[PDB]
């Protein structure tokens, strides 16, 4: 089918949400290279700053699976979905009972430009007052490998995530995402997407945050050594 | 420190367990190449055959993390632990509420030979009568990437697993393992172990099953494309 993805594409986003009842609004602008699976975004907290929780819990909601280097042999559910786009829904379950849900509706900017528009909602509850999220003791998310599999004509992606904590040790979170193209696209076989996402720059209270992600799809380890 | 691992090592195992109250005993003999991360095992059900449940649920308990190609830059918790050895404990939680727990105590054969002895216990409950486990509708486990991280001076490994089902679709299971060396060893930083395990031969009722696994450790996707 016909793809409208180009090598250099812009990003605009707006996230509205609440974590333990604390409301916030964050906007962002960036750019990426969909075929190389790399992207950058500059974020600004416009309401609710200074955030009382670890900024790291929000970052995977900001940096869209269109920014993944998919090899020719693996069906690319994401790049096929444009210009109409796709949406995603995710649950992020932390080992201490804290839980976040997020959604993103990803479409093209109405002016016809090479720009993805992201409408994000983010909500979190049951974070303990003395946990690493509320005490802001996280350093970064480790790299990860998301497992992609078709279910009910849509694509699911599950990933074991871990936040490295200040002073050592990790804080685990299980992600379950459901991706839904806005038109019929070819469905992929079971596959993997390796990710490496990091905050590359931030101000003291995380009102200004710069994010970078590199992601690449694969079919796992071949049986022969 | 001093490693006693050699390029060709033998395997002997005995699993005793129960799934939905059905008791069974299975023994196995095999061989592997620890540095190449590949191994084979020939299994025989000696009690409880024909098994009424999918043989696939047992296979990751049989095909020992010593059979992983660890690069020099990543600390190998497993190879350091010998000759004393190590044990593991695992929970395997299926999306339909079925759950299995397994343990393996891994030591060297008492005759001084280059042979790993595995004492395995396996227990499963709450599998629905019409699910793919009790109806034996599984095809294989997909390849996977296990996430390794230190916790309380021991090593944990978590992995999103999926059984491909007869007729298509996947049946998800979350593994949580805790590995415990029988002596002080150097602890690794956060890392990954890709696995690809498959039944290469079996008889009609799975009383005789041949298993092969290839596993290789890594540190995830580098940030630069
Ligand atoms: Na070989
Ligand atoms: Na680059």
């Amino acid at each position: 089918m016909v793809s409208v993805i180009t090598s250099e594409m812009k990003i605009e986003l707006r996230m509205e949400g609440a974590v333990n009842g604390h409301k916030f609004v964050i906007t962002g602008k960036g750019s990426g290279q969909p075929f190389e699976g790399i992207q950058n975004v500059d974020l600004t907290v416009i309401e609710g700053g200074p955030l009382p929780f670890a900024f790291d819990i929000l970052t995977t909601a900001f940096x869209n699976r269109v920014f993944v280097e998919y090899p020719e042999e693996i069906v690319d559910y994401f790049k096929q979905s444009f210009p109409e786009g796709y949406s995603w829904e995710r649950s992020m379950s932390y080992e201490d009972g804290g839980i976040c849900l997020a959604t993103n509706n990803i479409t093209m900017k109405k002016d016809g430009s090479n720009c993805f528009v992201n409408e994000i909602r983010f909500d979190g509850v049951n974070f303990p007052a003395n946990g690493p999220v509320m005490q802001r003791k996280t350093v970064k998310w480790e790299p990860s490998t998301e497992k992609m599999y078709v279910r009910d004509g849509v694509l699911k992606g599950d990933v074991n995530m871990a936040l490295l904590l200040q002073g050592g040790g990790h804080y685990r979170c299980d992600f379950r995402t459901t991706y839904k193209a806005k038109k019929v696209v070819q469905l992929p076989d079971y596959h993997f997407v390796d990710h490496s996402m990091e905050i590359t720059s931030h101000d003291k209270d995380y009102n200004k945050v710069k994010l970078y992600e590199h992601a690449k799809a694969h079919s796992g380890l071949p049986r022969l050594a």
